């Protein structure tokens, strides 16, 4: 019952991610939104939780990391068991799936996560389709003038958009309270989609912070006793 959230910015048409083990990008205030959006909480005695695969841990400066004022989680097969700590603001886990399960016991968090935000990279966010309750996709595009970065990681748009709808009309009120949005929403075209959300422009892109949430369930089975 703590929100699971995929958190990614991605280049459409394809939901670019990554190329050579870097972003393809450098954009200080997406970098700024996404420092906001994971480190603040709604509750001032509450943490948020990043999980990260281990390339993904690598690649972050190593003066940046663990990342300040969050529970960072990094997720390798070769580490020991579910969830453990290894370091000051640092946990090892050999599964994304069973750290999750450990993170959620009220007992082992006190109730003290507020969210817990996937933060990538590729390999991690296939596996998450199915474990997010949202995605906070920064969707970017290049302007007129911009080369198109080369790129080797992409975000599944075909099993997010299967899972989830665009819930963008909703992206102010989901964002933690003391954050503060210099564009307004917005629903534009761009090559044929519907992109919808919060504009910014940096250098040579124009960019969206986006919401997707889950799209409604059937009810087939409930378990019984
Ligand atoms: N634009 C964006 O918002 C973001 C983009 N990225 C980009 O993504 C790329 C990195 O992605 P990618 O190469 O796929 O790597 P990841 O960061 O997803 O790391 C993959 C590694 O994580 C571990 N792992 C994966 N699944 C599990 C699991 N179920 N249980 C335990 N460990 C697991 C494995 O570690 P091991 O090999 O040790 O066993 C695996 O090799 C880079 O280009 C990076 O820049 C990253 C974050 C954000
Ligand atoms: C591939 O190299 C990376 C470097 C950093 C990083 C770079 C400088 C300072 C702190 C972190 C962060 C990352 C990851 C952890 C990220 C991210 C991320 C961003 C920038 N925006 C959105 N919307 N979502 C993300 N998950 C990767």
């Amino acid at each position: 019952k703590v929100p699971v959230v995929g958190i990614v910015a991605a280049l459409l048409p394809e939901m670019g991610i990554g190329f050579q083990g870097n972003l393809p990008w450098r954009l200080a205030k997406e970098m700024k939104y996404f420092r906001e959006v994971t480190t603040l909480t709604n509750d001032n005695s509450k943490q948020n939780v990043v999980i990260m695969g281990r390339k993904t841990w690598e690649s972050i400066p190593q003066k940046f990391r663990p990342l300040p004022k969050r529970i960072n989680v990094v997720v390798s097969r070769s580490f020991d068991g579910e969830l453990r700590k290894v370091e000051d603001g640092i946990y090892h886990s050999n599964s994304l799936r069973n750290c999750l399960t450990a993170l959620q016991s009220s007992l082992a968090n006190e109730n003290k996560i507020e969210r817990i935000y996937i933060i990538g990279g590729g390999e991690i966010y296939r596996q998450s389709m199915d474990l997010a309750d949202h995605w906070l996709i920064t969707k970017i595009m290049p302007l007129p003038e911009t080369t198109i970065p080369q790129m080797d990681t992409f975000l599944q748009k075909q099993e997010l958009e299967q899972r989830f709808y665009d819930n963008s009309d909703k992206l102010v009120d989901f964002l933690p309270s003391s954050i503060q949005l210099e564009g307004r929403l917005t629903s534009q075209e761009w090559n044929g989609e519907l992109v919808k959300g919060l504009p910014v422009q940096e250098k040579g892109y124009q960019f969206y912070f986006t919401l997707y949430t889950k799209k409604l369930e059937h009810h087939h089975h409930h378990h019984h006793h």
